[PDB]
């Protein structure tokens, strides 16, 4: 038996963009995942966020799963451009009449809501004008912040800022892979600048709007392992740790600088006077959460760009390639306590995407995905033995959505959605799941 402590919430996640559908419907202004997904090469098999699971008319009927279920937390995003078209000025109404049914339904059931307040879905008027890379989007984001703040803040006590500003900035902006679809370092490395000083700004206005909340952000964590005990690829560890995970954020946040090895790499990429933007970024938050996924082993490499290369090993893997290790999970928990301690940690999304059919029965097997959250489930009961202020868990996903790039040939749901009908089936992961709520843990 692995019991959770008292009082500890178990949750569901998704974001907007994944399983609304109707991104131009009742006054919304297009969004640089939309522009993105229509644009030819961009996403597998030419899918886009257009339908979706059509959540944007299901919400009532997957609420139900939730309850259902007997889930007691939903963190949910907020698409910008419903609520500002432009993405500041004139108010959409009908964007905050949506959100409001949402949340007004979750609270009347019993389900603690977790608002994300970006995960994405940046308005295509912003762009034009920049987006990431223009230092007046810290501008843009606390306006939009408030009317968010505002509006819901009475009924909403649990705010994220920004889910993965790593991804937004790097697989963004450097890669190309996700909207905006940028390849250009410097731009990269603004961008990661700006969304501190948008986060920071965001929070202060938290402060002056929310009574009795709790505001934090969520990154993105890999568990790097070093190839061998050489100490150039325990190295290639300390940048990637650095780099991809949450210090490249935390370092400003709770000690006023960047990363040391993030700072080897890429001081030239940053803006002059960088370290003057620093205390305003020191803003007070109250919590931090985490996404994990998968382990990378890394070597050193000079050839590679920043020195350092992944290298490919034999471990099981889920759909999209990625190698399950399930103990990083606890080492990203006990690094985030020892490195930074902050207050209150939780885990903000964590799942896998596996082929799932459907049986001749009706049912889906899923034993495979089980065993991934059962697995990592211990690791992070094991984190809190051990100290780590471990507040909750959240699911990556209550449904299968539209998975970036991928399109939905990724289902990372525990509830089947058939895109022909939009039926939903609940998975047997999602019933797993349920008693493990039921049961406060493992059994
Ligand atoms: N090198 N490197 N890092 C690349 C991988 C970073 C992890 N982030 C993501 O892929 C997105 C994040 C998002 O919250 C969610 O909307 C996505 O559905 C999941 C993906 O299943 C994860
Ligand atoms: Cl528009
Ligand atoms: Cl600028």
């Amino acid at each position: 038996v692995k019991k959770f402590p008292e009082g500890f919430l178990w949750g569901v996640a998704t974001a907007s963009y994944q399983i609304e559908g109707s991104p131009l419907a009742d006054g919304a202004g297009m969004s640089i995942w939309h522009t993105f997904s229509h644009t030819p090469g961009n996403v597998k098999n030419g899918d886009t966020g257009d339908v979706a699971c059509d959540h944007y008319n299901r919400w009532k009927e997957d609420i139900e799963i939730i309850e259902k279920l007997g889930v007691k937390a939903y963190r949910f995003s907020i698409s910008w451009p419903r609520i500002l078209p432009e993405g500041t000025g004139r108010v959409n109404q009908k964007g905050l009449d949506f959100y409001n049914r949402i949340i007004d339904t979750l609270l009347e059931k019993g389900i603690t809501p977790f608002v994300t307040i970006y995960h994405w879905d940046l308005p295509f008027a912003l762009q034009l004008k920049g987006g990431w890379a223009n230092r007046e989007i810290a501008d843009w984001f606390a306006e939009y912040s408030r009317v968010l703040f505002e509006n819901f803040g009475d009924r909403v006590k649990n705010w994220i800022t920004l889910n993965e500003p790593w991804v937004v900035a790097i697989v963004g902006h450097l890669y190309g892979v996700h909207a905006p679809g940028m390849r250009d370092i410097y731009v990269a490395f603004r961008a990661v600048h700006n969304l501190l000083r948008a986060h920071a700004r965001a929070v202060k206005v938290f402060r002056e709007t929310v009574k009795d909340g709790k505001i934090g952000i969520v990154f993105n964590n890999g568990y790097f392992e070093p190839a061998s005990e050489k100490e150039e690829d325990i190295r290639a560890v300390r940048f990637m740790h650095q780099f991809n995970n949450y210090p490249l954020f935390l370092n400003p946040i709770y000690r006023g600088d960047y990363p040391e090895l993030v700072l080897e790499f890429a001081r030239e990429y940053l803006p002059e006077n960088y370290k003057d933007d620093m205390s305003e970024i020191q803003e007070k938050i109250d919590f931090v959460g985490l996404n994990y996924y998968s382990g990378h082993l890394v070597k050193f490499d000079p050839d590679a760009p920043a020195k350092v290369s992944f290298v490919e090993r034999d471990l099981p893997k889920t759909a999209m390639g990625w190698e399950i290790v399930p103990e990083g999970i606890y080492w990203i928990l006990k690094k985030v306590k020892e490195e930074y301690n902050p207050p209150e940690v939780y885990i903000t999304e964590n799942g896998a995407a596996f082929d799932d059919v459907v049986s001749e029965d009706g049912r889906v097997h899923d034993q495979n995905r089980i065993d991934y959250l059962k697995a990592h489930i211990g690791q992070a009961w094991k984190a809190i033995q051990e100290g780590v202020p471990l507040k909750g868990y959240f699911v990556w996903s209550l449904l299968d959505n539209f998975e970036w790039a991928e399109g939905y040939s990724k289902r990372f749901g525990i509830v089947y959605v058939d895109y022909s009908t939009q039926k939903r089936i609940v998975k047997d992961s999602g019933y797993w799941y349920s008693n493990v709520v039921k049961n406060n843990g493992l059994e």
